[PDB]
Formats: C-alpha cells, sequence, structure tokens
C-alpha cells in the first residue's frame, strides 16, 4: 500500500519549504510584511529564504508542544492549511507578522523555537497568532450543532473536547459552523501538483500529515475542493478524531447527508 510514504507526524515538510519555488512565492510574503508589519521587520529585513526556515520552525514548534504525541499539550494546533496561504494580506502573512510582532513587543533578540528553555512564552506566541488570525478573519474557529440523536453521555463527552480545542458548541442550528450527525477505510485524496509530485491527504489524518508523492504513483486528477456552504454536516469521528490529534481534523473526510449517510464529495483513493 501507499501509506509506506504516510508522514509518521505533523512535522513540516521540509523539502517543501526549502525548493527555490516555494522560496520564490514568499516574495510577496515579504513584501507585503514590509508594508504591513514595517515596525516590527524592519530590524530583522527576512529574506524570503529566511521567512521559509521561520515557517519550518513554527511548524515543528507546535508539531514538537501540540503533536499528537504529547499528553495534555497547551493549546491546540493551528490548521495548516493557514501556513499554505501566501497571498498577500493572508494567513501566512498574518502568521510570521504576529510572530515579529511579539518577538519585538517582547523585547527577544532572536527567534529561539528549537531551545527547550523557551516554550512557555513561544506557546504565548502561538496564542497571539492564533488571536492575530482570527480577528483578521483569516481563521474561525468552529461554532458546532449536535444533532438532537446524539445521546446524552455523547454530547458530554463532544463538548469536553469541542471547548478544549478552542471550538464553541451552540443550541441555534442556524447559526452554527458544523452540524454533528451520529457516526452510522484505507484511503488517499490527490489534492496538489508540483513538477512531477503530488500532495495526497490521507482519510482520518489532519492536514499537517499530509505527504507529497510521485505523481505517477497516484492514477487520478485533483478534483476541485467544495465551496464552502454553512454548515459542514460531518459526523461524530469528526470531533473524536481532533482529540486524537490536536488538530481539527479535515471535514470532507467525515461528511454525511442529513441521514447520516457517508457523502464523498471528492473521490477517495483506495491506498
Amino acid at each position: 500500500s501507499l501509506a509506506v510514504y504516510r508522514r509518521k507526524d505533523g512535522g513540516p515538510a521540509t523539502k517543501f519549504w526549502e525548493s527555490p519555488e516555494t522560496v520564490s512565492q514568499l516574495d510577496s510574503v515579504r513584501v507585503w510584511l514590509g508594508k504591513h508589519y514595517k515596525k516590527y521587520v524592519h530590524a530583522d529585513a527576512p529574506t524570503n529564504k529566511t521567512l521559509a526556515g521561520l515557517v519550518v520552525q513554527l511548524l515543528q514548534f507546535q508539531e514538537d508542544a501540540f503533536g499528537k504525541h504529547v499528553t495534555n499539550p497547551a493549546f491546540t494546533k493551528l490548521p495548516a492549511k493557514c501556513f499554505m496561504d501566501f497571498k498577500a494580506g493572508g494567513a501566512l502573512c498574518h502568521i510570521l507578522g504576529a510572530a515579529y510582532k511579539y518577538k519585538n513587543e517582547q523585547g527577544w533578540r532572536r527567534f529561539d523555537l528549537q531551545n527547550p528553555s523557551r516554550m512557555d512564552r513561544n506557546v504565548e506566541m502561538f496564542m497571539n497568532i492564533e488571536k492575530t488570525l482570527v480577528q483578521n478573519n483569516c481563521l474561525t474557529r468552529p461554532n458546532i450543532y449536535l444533532i438532537p440523536d446524539i445521546d446524552l453521555k455523547l454530547a458530554n463527552k463532544l463538548k469536553d473536547i469541542i471547548k478544549r480545542h478552542q471550538g464553541t458548541f451552540t443550541d441555534e442550528k442556524s447559526k452554527a459552523s458544523h452540524h454533528i450527525y451520529p457516526y452510522s477505510e484505507e484511503w488517499l485524496r490527490p489534492v496538489m501538483r508540483k513538477e512531477k509530485q503530488v500532495l495526497v491527504h490521507w482519510g482520518f489524518y489532519p492536514d499537517s500529515y499530509d505527504t507529497w508523492v510521485h505523481s505517477n504513483d497516484v492514477d487520478a486528477e485533483i478534483e476541485d475542493p467544495p465551496i464552502p456552504e454553512k454548515p459542514w454536516k460531518v459526523h461524530v469521528k469528526w470531533i473524536l478524531d481532533t482529540d486524537i490529534f490536536n488538530e481539527w481534523m479535515n471535514e470532507e473526510d467525515y461528511e454525511v447527508d442529513e441521514n447520516r449517510k457517508p457523502v464523498s464529495f471528492r473521490q477517495r483513493i483506495s491506498t
């Protein structure tokens, strides 16, 4: 099976971030930072490759501090998709901007993420990054409605998980981002192409486990992702698996219709 390639942890795909093409994609991020976070990046005047290296350090830090292997993590992982938004003014801009702003406000001389002596204030930096993403409408954490058929004990467990992962829950279905239904294999979905490589998403793994594999190992085309339609209809394992990975899972893997039947908007490819 192709799962021999599957990432064993949700740390950064270092080869992607060191690619010359990825470094060149950060040019517009660098330029945008020099205007909209000018007070906080002028000192360091970071290059495209320095920014790529900082992304790797930030991604490695949150996997080390908040990944699946951690018991009692102090924070929930930021969505991997946030780091892949290279548009001027997008999520990566605000992640890097917030990081440099926080460093400046704390008087740090350098970022020190690989250093175990420096985790409690690095955790606070990630809480600040998440606040900045929410405030700039790059990130919305789930506001969840539980369908009435979910029984009391299971609902109680789900509410605990939701709250511990920066989510909220509501009794007003029309205001919810997600509707959760009762739950009634080994597959992947290709999601991005770059030269002769394809990024694949593994079913029931979070996006930080997405893995770059050879294009000729996936005989399927990348289908367009679903257009966001409020609300997502997913079954309870979307929340239960979020607690395993300390990372909100991908709704597409858990989607159902209003009669709880599984929905696969994009085709699932057996591994």
